[PDB]
RNA sequence: CCAAGAAAAGGACUGGAAGAAAUCAUCCAAGUUGGGGACUAUUUUCUGCCGUAUAGGCAG
């Protein structure tokens, strides 16, 4: 049924996976393939052969490097450089903001790894919070590593993977340099002048996306 | 020091043909508008002559 991947996508309402790790695994890794070639998501067979091919996983493994909080390239796909992690700022009592939302991150580099990222930076509920597989598997989350080696996974490929995997969200989580294509407006801050470059919030858009269909 | 600063949507056209809304049908009954009254006020046009002359022309 379409309506799983609506479930899904980033603009839907998060689902619950608490109990389901094993077909949570399944489903997730199914969906890195074109549709045309998928019959169902729920196939452990063909998760299972997935899981084998460590090129597919390499390939989706390299994604994790540019998932972001804020999208740099929105408005302009020309912007070039690097990503961009941030908690969200304090509230301020006057103003609508990305303050009072909890933590989500989304993915954009080269516009080939649409399938391929959706195995690590798909969000779900769980222990009645928000998290991904990228995340359950960098703090050693046993029941997902236990279904994980159950499925058909060597011990010693996910002791390399926690390494690998943890390593691609250590670092770059700010722009080096003001990139060419980015906007600047200047404004007087504490009796002098300052550049401000505006970036469009993940979590906030998304929301809207159902605030607005929901409350018409 | 205005989500900063710059930007040519342009070219060509053929919707045409035919046509039958008809038949009948009844607005009636009575009715009471009605009593009073200053347009002349501080206003100008008055007096002689020619002429058969309330015609028609002139001096003050």
């Amino acid at each position: 049924d379409r309506q799983l991947r609506r479930y899904l996508a980033p603009y839907s309402a998060e689902i619950g996976v608490d109990g389901a790790e094993k077909m949570a695994l399944v489903v997730l890794l199914n969906l890195t393939l074109k549709r045309d070639r998928v019959e169902s998501l729920c196939d452990e067979g063909l998760a299972r052969q997935l899981l084998s091919d460590e090129g597919h996983i390499t390939n989706c493994l390299h994604t994790v490097r540019w998932l972001h909080t804020h999208n740099l390239k929105y408005p302009d796909a020309r912007v070039s450089g690097e990503r961009l992690i941030i908690n969200a700022p304090p509230l301020i009592p006057g103003v609508i903001s990305s303050a009072g939302l909890p933590m989500r991150m989304g993915w954009a580099h080269d516009s080939s790894d649409i399938n391929l990222a959706k195995l690590f930076g798909t969000s779900f509920r769980y222990r009645d919070d928000s998290t991904n597989l990228a995340l359950q598997l960098v703090a050693r989350s046993k029941t997902w590593e236990q279904a994980l080696i159950g499925l058909g996974l060597t011990q010693q490929q996910l002791d390399i993977w926690c390494q690998l995997l943890a390593s691609n969200l250590e670092n770059n989580t700010f722009p080096t340099v003001v990139s060419p294509f980015s906007k600047q407006v200047r404004f007087l801050y504490q009796g002098n002048y300052c550049v401000v470059t505006p970036v469009v919030s993940h979590a906030l858009l998304a929301q809207l996306q159902n605030v607005v269909h929901e409350k018409k």
